[PDB]
């Protein structure tokens, strides 16, 4: 890219405050050469493989650090090449040849050399490498390219971190979906030489057609209809650790899915374009639940058989894609014996992907999705509130507003069941708890938007007022003492939601009928607080503490 020469300006954004802390952080560009298989002269070659040359790593920890900051120092980061340590030391061998091995030069994988670079923190670059001026710029892309605009202009490349940052903005819209290709064990079959599997994934949608673009190699490259994965030269279980992005339309996410077609490419080009598909692994990205894929390792397995079968959505996404769904299928099969008959197509190959979903909007859990079927899972909504604590926050604040919404939903409906209650009470006084949070402390905002202009109840009220009178009725419960000490916490916002409720009672039915009764409420709940502050102090030193707070 001649346009890109004067150009190849590097911004990596989203770079936290841990980040900046973390004890070692290197300056790792993995250099993968395109081009024929075999570097031999005389031989019709594809164009296009990806091969393993070599990666430059420099430890730029200290310059994340700030300690040395500076434009005009070219760091030359030494380039190491894999080891082709076949072609010196054999001149010299003599009264004593006894050796059998193969000639292994390029096969190890590019996180072999890393770790090697990693750890000799020396590298006989021979004279290659390449400069670069490295530069922290505080602050996200937004200011870097304000505040250093000169230096990182809008045509300055963007590049973000793997993970999230300590301040969730609210409208944090991203689907940055980082695809890993960890490794794939695909067998030989009738070749004795190894086959060179290349990963050429294709995001085909529930009806088999292929989506382009929605795959990106990388920063500073615009998405492909396909990625291939780099081509090792004879390697059983190729181990790539090949990162792309993946920003599929947030809302298409659901009807799309990754088709993983595993070609061998031969050491020519006639049986490379000869040779099909001969084991396709893949994954759907949303889980059977409703939710999209789980972010983590995905145990695909590559299938075998018609390649008519391969390519037709109908029938590989309708057949199981990962390890977990071979086990699925079979232990829904132990229990009913109803035409569910395993496939010998079902080899040993499989492939692994690791699924950075760096997104907003995506859902990942369980019992928080029943609670958004609370409509048709009130069997589970107890269960589902059981397990809700345990969901991080991080999948709460997703639809946090649907979530409280259900909550008050399930409070109007079916108030007779105090146990729901009591599980909402606690499940919301966690909710405010983490939202507190210096994490979520942002969406306290959105959070108080929702009060205003979304809360939907208007008794409810009523009824969080009497299971948190009960609380303080019942101070000297042990069990009950890190509840009600989380509910005194937040009682703020508590009672900002329970004043909406009463509001909204107010503005639905003119007058407050029950204004005595309401009061009488709120005074009932002062002489349980007197109550539980003339209690012996032992028992609750911090707890009174916290009242008082």
């Amino acid at each position: 890219e001649i346009e890109k020469l004067n150009n190849l300006q590097a911004v990596f954004t989203d770079l936290s405050s841990m980040d900046l802390i973390r004890p070692r952080v290197s300056l790792v560009c993995q250099i993968v050469r395109v081009g024929h298989m075999e570097l031999k002269e005389g031989k019709k070659h594809t164009c296009g493989l990806r091969r393993p040359f070599g990666v430059a790593v420099m430890d730029i920890t200290d310059i994340i650090h700030g300690k040395v900051d500076d434009e005009e120092k070219q760091h030359f980061i030494p380039f190491q090449q894999i080891a082709m340590e076949t072609y010196i030391r054999q001149r010299q061998l003599i009264m004593s040849p006894l050796i059998t091995s193969h000639v292994i030069g390029e096969n190890e994988p590019l996180t072999s050399v890393l770790n090697k670079v990693i750890a000799a923190k020396e590298v006989n670059h021979k004279g290659q490498g390449l400069w670069v001026s490295l530069k922290l710029l505080p602050g996200d892309l937004t200011q870097v390219q304000k505040n250093f605009s000169h230096l990182v202009d809008r045509s300055t490349a963007i590049a973000r971190k793997m993970g999230f940052p300590e301040i969730i903005l609210p409208g944090d819209v991203r689907n940055d979906i980082y695809v890993t290709l960890i490794h794939g064990e695909f067998d030989k079959g009738k070749k004795k030489t190894p086959k060179n599997v290349e990963v050429t994934m294709s995001v085909h949608d529930e009806e088999g057609k292929l989506l382009e673009k929605a795959i990106h190699p990388g920063a500073g490259y615009e998405g492909i209809s396909e990625y291939k994965s780099v081509v090792y030269y004879q390697v059983k279980q190729p181990c790539w650790y090949e990162t792309v992005k993946v920003s599929i339309a947030i809302e298409e996410v659901t009807r799309c899915h990754i088709r993983f077609t595993f070609r061998h490419r031969s050491s020519q080009e006639t049986r490379d374009k000869s040779e099909r598909a001969f084991g396709v692994a893949f994954v759907k990205l949303m889980n059977p639940d409703g939710t999209t894929l789980q972010d983590g390792r995905h145990d695909l397995v590559v299938y075998k058989g018609d390649n008519k079968k391969m390519e037709d959505a109908k029938f590989y996404l309708t057949l199981p894609g990962t390890k977990m769904e071979m086990e699925e299928k079979e232990l829904q099969a132990s229990k009913n014996l109803v035409t569910f008959t395993p496939s010998k197509d079902s080899t040993k190959d499989s492939f692994q992907i690791a699924t950075l979903i760096c997104s907003t909007k995506l859902t990942q859990n369980v019992d928080l999705l029943g609670l958004l079927n609370w409509r048709s899972n009130s069997q589970n909504i107890k269960h589902n509130l059981k397990k809700l604590m345990e969901v991080d926050g991080g999948e709460i604040v997703k639809f946090l507003q649907d979530t409280l919404d259900a909550l008050f939903n399930i409070m109007m409906e079916m108030s007779d069941s105090e146990t729901y209650d009591f599980l909402v009470f606690d499940a919301l006084v966690f909710i405010i708890s983490l939202i507190g949070d210096i994490k979520f402390q942002h969406f306290n905002p959105v959070l108080e938007t929702y009060i205003y202009k979304h809360f939907s109840a208007t008794l409810a009220y009523v009824k969080l007022s009497k299971v948190l009178n009960f609380y303080v009725a019942n101070a000297d419960d042990s069990s009950k003492t890190e509840l009600l000490f989380a509910a005194l916490k937040a009682l703020k916002y508590l009672f900002r939601f329970i004043i909406q409720s009463r509001v909204l009672y107010l503005r639905f039915y003119g007058q407050s009928k029950d204004g005595d009764e309401f009061n009488n409420s709120i005074r009932q709940l002062f002489l349980a607080f007197n109550m539980l502050m003339d209690r012996p102090l032992e028992e609750a030193v911090k707890i009174k503490g916290a009242a008082l707070k």
